[PDB]
C-alpha cells in the first residue's frame, strides 16, 4: 500500500515537511509494509519554496544585497539550470524583524530588485518568487526603486524610497529604468487575490497584522494609488497585486511578472502529477480548513490533481464548522488533530505529536479487516 | 455489518443514550448496510440508571421521601423481578439544585434510607444504587439518621439530619437503629475509590467543587472523622466510602452494603456479553479518556469485555497525553471528536454534531478497501 503524504505547512506550527514526516511515523508504527512518499506542498505562503525544494534538487546560493533597513545583508535564492527560486520573506520577512523595528512604512525592498538582476545577469530564464509573510507595506515602490526609478517629492529632493515617502511622492524620474529581457519568465506565487488599493486592499487587509494604525490605512492606500496612476495605472486593475505589501504589484509593473497559481505552480514544479501514478491513498492537510481551503487552496489543489478511484483525507490542524459534508468529491474524510480542550498555544506546540497519533489511528482504520 | 455503540455519557454535555444516537447517525450515512445497536452504559456516575433502563425493562416507581431541604419530595427508583435500581442524585443530585440554595452542610440525605426501608418492606432483596454528581457532603450521616440513629448536641438537643450537625455532635444513639433483613443486598455503584476523609477524602476531593469553601474543609473533614471513629470506624477504611460527600460509606455503614464495579455491574445487568457476542464492531468511549484514573473508566471496562476478534474504536470528547500506544486493552483506535480550539463550554454544546462528524469519518475509513 502506496501513501502519498502531500500536506500544506501549519501556520504558525509546522512547515509541510514537518507535518508530512509526522504523518508518516504514524502509519509506519500502524501499517506493516507501507510506502510512504513525502511530498510536502506549498499554495504560495511563505515556506511554500522549502516544500519545492524537498522534491526538487536546487542548490542555494547567496547574495549581499541592501537590507531592509539600509545595510548590507545577505539574502537566499535556489538554483538549478536557468532555474532560479526565492522567498521575498527571506529578506524583508516578518519573521525576522523584531517588533522594535516594525514600521511597514520605514522598511526597504529594493534589494529584491538588485536580486532580480543579478539572476538575469547569471542567465537565468525562469525566476520563481514566493511573496507573503512580509512586514512591509510599502505598495512595491521598493521593487522600482530597486529596478532603476526614482522618486521626488514637491521639491526635487531624493525621498527615501520606503513606504512612508510614498505620502511625499511628487515627482518621479523613469530614465535609467531596467529593462527585463523578453526571454525570461518571473512569476510569483500567489496565495490570495487581494488587489493594490482599497478596503480589500493591501493596506486595509494585512497592514494591521505589520504594525500599522488603522488611522494612516486611508491615507496611505491613497499615496500607493496615486503613485502607480503615475508610472503603471493598469496594475491597479491587477487581482493579487497586493500580496506582499503592494510587492507582488511592484513586480508586474516594473519587473513585467505575472502572479499565478501558488499551489497550481508548485504541484507542477516538483511533479506530483507523476508521484501519484498508480498510488493507493492521498493524504491531505493544513492548519485550518475551511470553505476556501477547499475552494482554491493547497488541499483542494492536490485532490484535483488525483487520480480517478484514488481516496484522498485530509488531516488538519483544525476543522471550521462552515464546511461542507464530506465525501466532498473526492475527499472521503477530513480529521482534526487536536486532542484536548486545552490553549491554542499548547495545540500548535505538539501538532507533530498529534498529527502521528491522527496518522497511527487512521492507520488501524485501515488495518481493520471487512466484515 | 453489525456494530454495538456502548458510551459512557459525557459529563456536562450528553446522556449516553445521546451519545450513542449521535454516533449511530454518523455511521448510518457513511455504511451501506450498518446495523447498529444502541447500547448505552454507566459506571456509576449520574446518569447511569438512565441509561441501563434503555437495556433492562424496569417499571418507574416514585415514592414520597423526606427532601434535600426538609419538605417533602418524590424521589424515584425502577423495579424488575425482586430487584431495584435507583440513583442517589435523583434527591441530592448537583444537576438537580442551583447555587441559589446551594449549601453541601444543609442538604439532607435521610430520604435515601427512608426509600431504602420502602424497598426492603416491599419484599426487595436486590438493590443497587449509584452514587455520583452529588451536592451534599455530610459524610453520610443522613443515612444513619434515615435508617434510624439519633443524634444530640454538646447539652442532649436533638440535632438536625445535615452536614452541619456534625460540628456539633455530642453522642449517638443506636437503638432505634433498624435492622436489615440477612437475604437484602445493597450494593453501590461507584466511579470513585476516594476515601472518607483525608486530603483525598470526600469533603477535600469534591467539597469545593460545589458548595463548601475551602477555610471548612479541616473542621469538616475532621468533623465527619470523629463520627465514624464514634459509630463504625472500618468504614474510615473502605476505598470509594468518599462517593457521594460520604452517602456511600453511610450505606456501607449503617445498611451493610457493599462496593462493587459500577461499569461491570451495568454491563451485566444491561446484558452486554450477548449483545455483542457476535459483532462485527464495538464503539466506546466518554466525555474524558484519562489515565491518571484509565483502570477503572467505563470505555476500557466496556472494551475489556468485548469478545475475541472484535475491533473496539473509542470516541471520546478528548484524551489526556498518557494514554498508552494503541492498541491496548482491545481498543484499536482513540479518536478526539474535537474539531477546533475553542472554550470548554462550545465543545460541549456541539458535542452533538461533532460525534456524528467524527463517526462519519470513522465510517468513511471503513468503507475503503484494504490492501
Amino acid at each position: 500500500m502506496k501513501i502519498v503524504i502531500a500536506p500544506d505547512s501549519f501556520k504558525e506550527s509546522l512547515t509541510a515537511q514537518q507535518v508530512a514526516e509526522a504523518i508518516k511515523r504514524g502509519f509506519q508504527q500502524s501499517i506493516a509494509d507501507v510506502e510512504c512518499l513525502l511530498c510536502p506542498v506549498g499554495d504560495g505562503g511563505e515556506g511554500t519554496v522549502d516544500a519545492i525544494r524537498h522534491s526538487l534538487d536546487l542548490e542555494e546560493k547567496c547574495l549581499q544585497v541592501t537590507g531592509s533597513f539600509g545595510q548590507k545583508e545577505v539574502m537566499r535564492y535556489f538554483q538549478k539550470e536557468q532555474l532560479a527560486l526565492f522567498e521575498v520573506a527571506d529578506l524583508v520577512g516578518l519573521g525576522k524583524i523584531p517588533l522594535e523595528k516594525r514600521n511597514p512604512l520605514q522598511i526597504q525592498t529594493r534589494g529584491i530588485g538588485e536580486l532580480i538582476r543579478h539572476l538575469i545577469s547569471q542567465e537565468i530564464k525562469e525566476i520563481y518568487i514566493g511573496v507573503g509573510g512580509t512586514a512591509s507595506n510599502d505598495g512595491g515602490i521598493g521593487i522600482a526603486a530597486g529596478l532603476g526609478y526614482q522618486f521626488y517629492d514637491e521639491d526635487g529632493n531624493a525621498l527615501p524610497a520606503c513606504g512612508q515617502s510614498l505620502l511625499n511622492l511628487a515627482s518621479v524620474s523613469t530614465e535609467n529604468r531596467y529593462k527585463i529581457p523578453e526571454d525570461v519568465h518571473i512569476r510569483i506565487l500567489a496565495d490570495v487575490v487581494s488587489p493594490l488599493c482599497g478596503h480589500q486592499g493591501a493596506t486595509y487587509t494585512f497592514g494591521k497584522q505589520k504594525g500599522l494604525d488603522s488611522t494612516m490605512f486611508e491615507v496611505v492606500d491613497q499615496a500607493i494609488q496615486d503613485f502607480y496612476e503615475k508610472v503603471s495605472p493598469a496594475t491597479l486593475k491587477l487581482k493579487g497585486a497586493g500580496a506582499g505589501g503592494g510587492i507582488a504589484g511592484g513586480l508586474c509593473a516594473f519587473a513585467q511578472a505575472s502572479i499565478v497559481s501558488g499551489i497550481d505552480t508548485c504541484l507542477d514544479l516538483i511533479d506530483f502529477d507523476k508521484k501519484v501514478s498508480d498510488v493507493d491513498l492521498v493524504i491531505v492537510g493544513e492548519g485550518r480548513l475551511d470553505r476556501q481551503s477547499l475552494a482554491g487552496k493547497a488541499p483542494i489543489g492536490v485532490a484535483k490533481r488525483t487520480p480517478v478511484g484514488v481516496p484522498v483525507v485530509a488531516i488538519c490542524g483544525s476543522l471550521v464548522e462552515d464546511l461542507p459534508s464530506l465525501p466532498f468529491e473526492n475527499i472521503q474524510a477530513a480529521f482534526s488533530i487536536l486532542e484536548k480542550s486545552e490553549p491554542l498555544e499548547d495545540s500548535l506546540k505538539n501538532a507533530s505529536l498529534y498529527l502521528e497519533h491522527t496518522a497511527s489511528n487512521i492507520g488501524h482504520l485501515l488495518n481493520m479487516p471487512k466484515i
